[PDB]
This record gives structure tokens, sequence and C-alpha cells, in this order.
């Protein structure tokens, strides 16, 4: 499998992936479902179902039955969080010059990478 | 599992990953054994020597009895290219200001997640 650093990492980048794609399935389509979030994810529901109980243990996630899956307080904010640093990396890249698709691409992949001084660096960047 | 384009990019970085792995190994130990790249990538044996026959399939290694493994011509550029890319990034974030730890750090991580329109947009940046 891997270093224990790395696993971490890839962990945390997984359940901030899973609450900004629940806020956003509510905000485009009222609802967020589990075939729906597989099917957006492209992973089996399976193993949905298995990061959803994570995200419940760790206070992110609540499900009512008939209704979905919602965020908590604490989900909410993690997903703003994870959003914003998205922003400030496609942001920075279209000062830099990059086409709007690429730049919203890359930042997308890159956020995930991208140390706290660094994404400060990008935030400096005001041009 | 996951989408074929995500999939597709994820065997991509594993490729460049391992013969940097293994050009770096003969660089700084004169060989490259499976245990050792094993050792250092944080897999089991078995994963890697998994990946060492996809390798020589793609025509990137060759495998030497007590010797471990080396590159082809093919397999060599492969990692240079890496490399470089690694280095654009990396030089791009010294530029910005970054510490050269975090630099390099965020830049192996980063290159993966580049596209080529924005690494050509961090060449640019020469000052």
């Amino acid at each position: 499998e891997g270093f224990r650093q790395v696993r971490e990492a890839h962990r945390r980048e997984l359940i901030d992936d899973y609450v900004e794609l629940i806020s956003d399935l509510i905000r485009e389509v009222g609802e967020a479902r589990q075939v729906d979030m597989a099917a957006r994810l492209g992973v089996s529901q399976p193993t949905v179902a298995k990061m959803l109980k994570r995200l419940a243990t760790m206070g992110l996630i609540e499900m009512i039955p008939w209704r979905g899956v919602f965020l908590t307080a604490e989900g909410e904010k993690l997903a703003q969080e994870s959003r914003e640093r998205h922003q400030i990396v496609e942001n920075f890249l279209l000062v830099l010059g990059v086409s709007p698709e690429i730049a919203r691409r890359d930042a997308e992949g890159m956020e995930h990478h991208v140390s706290e001084e660094t994404l400060d660096a990008f935030r400096l960047f005001t041009q």
C-alpha cells in the first residue's frame, strides 16, 4: 500500500472531494444520493457507502432516510475551505495567463499537492 | 476503481516515478534492486515485481541476473523528461520565493497534475 504519510494525505484529499461533491450536488440538483455520488466519482456504490460511514464517524455528514446525504456544520466548512484552495490556485493560473478551462483543470488536481506556504505565495500574486 | 482517464493518468505517473527511481538508484548507489525499490516506494516486493514486468512489456527496463534493473534508451529518456518537468515547477516556485525544501516537495507532487500549457507558463517566468 504505502508510507503512512502518503496514505494519510490521500485520505485527506478523498475527504475533501467527497464533501465538496455533496455540497455541489445539493447546490445543483437539490440532493446528494449514493448512486449519483458513485457515478460522479467513477466508483462503485459499495465504496461510496464505505466512505460515507467513515465521514459519519468524523461527524462530517448526516444521512437521512429517503433524502440522501447532507453535510454537518463541520463538513460544510471543510468543503468551503477545499473549494477556496482550488479557487486560489485557479485564480493564480488565470493571472498567469492559462486558458480558463486548463486553469480550472490543473487547479483541481494541483491543490491537494500544494503546501500552505506555496498557496500563500499564489494568493500573494495580485497582478 | 474509477474513470478510464483518471486510471490512465495514474498509470502514467507511476511509470515516471518508477523510471526516475531506477535512474536515481543507479546514480546514487550504483544499482537498482527490487527490494530497495519496494522499500523506497513504500510498497511490497510483489507489487514492484508486478510493475517491472509491465515496464519490460513497454520496453522501458531491462532486468539482468545478479545485477538488478536498468533502463533502456526509451526508459532513460522518459526519466529525464519527468525530472525536467519536476525541475521546471521547482524553479518556478523558487522564483516565486518558496523555501527550497517546500519548493522541491510541492514540485514533486504537483508536476503530474500540471498540464503542458501550464508548464510552459511556468517556464516562461524568467525573473
